[PDB]
């Protein structure tokens, strides 16, 4: 037993991380088959970042403008192109450590592991949720751009995130591996803020199931409720709506414990109104919303 | 910016994890050079659970009784010995993925990454601290025995923990990689219980220094405290005593933020008295004790 925020083992991804330098900018690239993926903003001087014309800055560049280092080995760049906000540097050598992989775009509420990197060197791994406002609450310092997020399904790595920027509130924004931003953000030095975040209702309920499974039971009660009734409480507390699709996804946990979702929604309703009456749940004084149902089932079964 | 419980990249440890089977018992082993390390309790049966005589049970085993398996490959055991509570299976192949490594015994308050593994396959990675009662608050299911805890400072892997057992309170106990238990625990299923646990005071102060570095100041106050007055208050909330050593270790974080250690001690005395009044520090509504002074500097 026990319940902890747990990342996927990162080794399949550690083997894909390289250093990418263009002029004075060094950051992280992802080396899969014979291509290195990194943020297109590596080609930008500080001056360029204010109003960059990427079309024009890039036709001005050539293969030899990009230094790509896998540990202590220079890769030769033999091609360059841009897809949305991601730069593709074709190299002379296919990565012998390329795992089985897909590029995937995740949905708000879904979780993934981040491998934080600096000068193409893996440095830490931690679990994030894609927030409803399309930010993630990461831990990133200068040089962390190009760090990637992923899931693992059997032997397949699904890459879902590349880190581009930090917003003024301390939260992080990036793209999928096809260079499409998550959220209404642009890769320019301009004024950008995260929308007001919302609480991921289905993940809080998953976490209450994990708490029960680990013998934290105090917050439970004899009552039940309806979507309509709960959702009017949810809207009031800045909670995402609970859909019928969410109730079905919590199916397994509802069975495995004897508490039905609207039975658990009754408990959560009470915690929102009345608070935790000075207790913790799984060593937290907050309602944790960065564990999905799958995360709980994975870790608890 | 941001502040997260951050584990080390697990790849260097993934390449060492194998499955060990003895009788009906399967658990994880650690394959370094020509040796597989695993808990010696893999050689116990149902009636060996209470008062196993390990020296008696091991002399009755031959190399071929131990089925070691790295992915598909069966590894052939050519030698076995016990060191304390750890079994060492010598094998005919050296692990080609063996990283630079060392074995280190850590003190209470120290943190490490855990690679949780089932049937020799790594499942997930997370951070833990050695609690002052010599347990860890982990996430471990049946089969996780032989999972290890480690740090990776400067490309050298320091192994500090191997998982042996879960105690009745749902907390976890194991050994260093020389097989000596952390705490007064033994590898028998005779009734055991952890000492009352305490909060790791030096780590809470480091985490308050992290919050200030990330631009939180709301909990500072105009007060100071003597070290002795701090300890007399903090022990009334089940906090560990803060020693001069702990004060010395925070000197760098003090210097970087310009808040004296005993000034920060007055902030913590106040937070214990007041709670947080609907506020949070670095995303938490509790005081966090599983980041060391070194972890704060590494991450910030
Ligand atoms: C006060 C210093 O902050 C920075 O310059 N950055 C760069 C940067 C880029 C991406 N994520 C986070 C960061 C932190
Ligand atoms: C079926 C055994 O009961 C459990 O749920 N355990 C075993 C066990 C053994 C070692 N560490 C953790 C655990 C969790």
């Amino acid at each position: 037993s026990g319940f902890r925020k747990m990342a996927f083992p990162s080794g399949k991804v550690e083997g894909c991380m390289v250093q990418v330098t263009c002029g004075t900018t060094t950051l992280n690239g992802l080396w899969l088959d014979d291509v290195v993926y990194c943020p297109r903003h590596v080609i930008c001087t500080s001056e360029d970042m204010l109003n960059p014309n990427y079309e024009d800055l890039l036709i001005r560049k050539s293969n030899h403008n990009f230094l790509v280092q896998a540990g202590n080995v220079q890769l030769r760049v033999i091609g360059h192109s841009m897809q949305n906000c991601v730069l593709k540097l074709k190299v002379d050598t296919a990565n012998p450590k390329t795992p089985k992989y897909k590029f995937v775009r995740i949905q708000p509420g879904q979780t993934f592991s981040v491998l934080a990197c600096y000068n193409g060197s893996p440095s830490g791994v931690y679990q994030c949720a894609m927030r409803p406002n399309f930010t993630i609450k990461g831990s990133f310092l200068n040089g962390s751009c190009g760090s990637v997020g992923f899931n693992i399904d059997y032997d397949c790595v699904s890459f879902c995130y590349m880190h581009h920027m930090e917003l003024p509130t301390g939260v992080h924004a990036g793209t999928d591996l096809e260079g499409n931003f998550y959220g209404p953000f642009v890769d320019r030095q301009t004024a950008q803020a995260a929308g007001t975040d919302t609480t991921i209702t289905v993940n809080v309920l998953a976490w209450l199931y994990a708490a029960v499974i680990n013998g934290d039971r105090w917050f439970l009660n004899r009552f039940t409720t309806t979507l309509n009734d709960f959702n009017l409480v949810a809207m009031k507390y800045n909670y995402e709506p609970l859909t019928q699709d969410h109730v079905d996804i919590l199916g397994p946990l509802s069975a495995q414990t004897g508490i039905a979702v609207l039975d658990m929604c009754a408990s959560l309703k009470e915690l929102l109104q009345n608070g935790m009456n000075g207790r913790t749940i799984l060593g937290s004084a907050l309602l944790e919303d960065e564990f999905t149902p799958f995360d709980v089932v994975r870790q608890c079964s």
